[PDB]
């Protein structure tokens, strides 16, 4: 019945307010221009990025950034942890397959809800105290320049879509409980959840969007967008490794890469 799918959705939308701080709803009323939310300080060149330290509260730099982005994945990974427990039926699941799912799943959703906090030009940061400029990015030097450029080659892309929090809230469920991530051991129960997901994702994307043809059908698609991303971040996570030997990844993310 629609209604238990309407409930399922609420629970999820509700389980994210609770869970993620920076919602897409923030992100967009700060990028854009609203009285509901403050304007960020942007970090556009080297100089500005260091009076961004004598305003909002944060070794070469193109270094120093990237150990910003570290710390920052690093808490995401914190909120998404704590929203998957509140997925019906994940504490309930092997605990060998708990840790799968969220090892697989943690980096396709941060690159989902990063796109939140962008748009072409650039990305919100410390908590949307800041926008960091897209060109400012790519102009870091040899291996740290190229490193945000596809994630917001995809949020470009993904933005289109419209999608906002209670959309974002069922379709994140639905990538943490894909029971095709290698190493599962009992992926039976995990599909029955994702397909309880879909069909909520399903009905909230023709409720919430009744004039978005097949959103739900492009919505999908974009997993392959994630799951490329993720891969070609490994490969430059690989260069970094063996370039800096005295750089220090966190214990919590070199887990997560295997
Ligand atoms: C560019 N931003 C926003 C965060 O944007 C992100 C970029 C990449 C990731 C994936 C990380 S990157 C890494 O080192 N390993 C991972 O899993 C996660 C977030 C900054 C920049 C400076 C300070 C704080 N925020
Ligand atoms: C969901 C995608 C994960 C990345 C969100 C982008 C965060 C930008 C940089 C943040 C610096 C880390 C310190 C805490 C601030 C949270 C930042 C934010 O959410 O805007």
């Amino acid at each position: 019945e629609s209604a238990d799918l309407r409930a399922l959705a609420k629970h999820l939308y509700d389980s994210y307010i609770k869970s993620f701080p920076l919602t897409k709803a923030k992100a967009r009323a700060i990028l854009t221009g609203k009285t509901t939310d403050k304007s960020p300080f942007v970090i556009y060149d080297m100089n500005s990025l260091m009076m961004g330290e004598d305003k909002i509260k944060f070794k070469e730099v193109a270094i120093r950034i990237f150990q910003g982005c570290q710390f920052r994945s690093v808490e995401a990974v914190q909120e998404i942890t704590e929203y998957a427990k509140s997925i019906p039926g994940f504490v309930n699941l092997d605990l060998n397959d708990q840790v799968t799912l969220l090892k697989y799943g943690v980096h396709e959703i941060i690159y989902t809800m990063l796109a939140s906090l962008m748009n072409k030009d650039g990305v919100l940061i410390s908590e949307g105290q800041g926008f960091m400029t897209r060109e400012f990015l790519k102009s870091l030097r040899k291996p740290f320049g190229d490193f945000m450029e596809p994630k917001f080659e995809f949020a470009v892309k993904f933005n289109a879509l419209e999608l906002d929090d209670s959309d974002l809230a069922i379709f994140i469920a639905v990538i943490i409980l894909s029971g095709d991530r290698p190493g599962l051991l009992n992926v039976k129960p995990i599909e029955d959840i994702q397909d309880n997901l879909l069909q909520a994702l399903e009905l909230q994307l023709k409720l919430n969007h009744p004039e978005s043809s097949q959103l739900f059908a492009k919505l999908l698609q974009k997993m392959t967008d994630l799951r490329q991303i993720v891969t070609e971040h490994v490969q430059l996570l690989q260069v970094i490794k063996k370039t800096e030997t005295d750089m220090s990844l966190h214990p919590l993310l070199q887990e997560i890469y295997k």
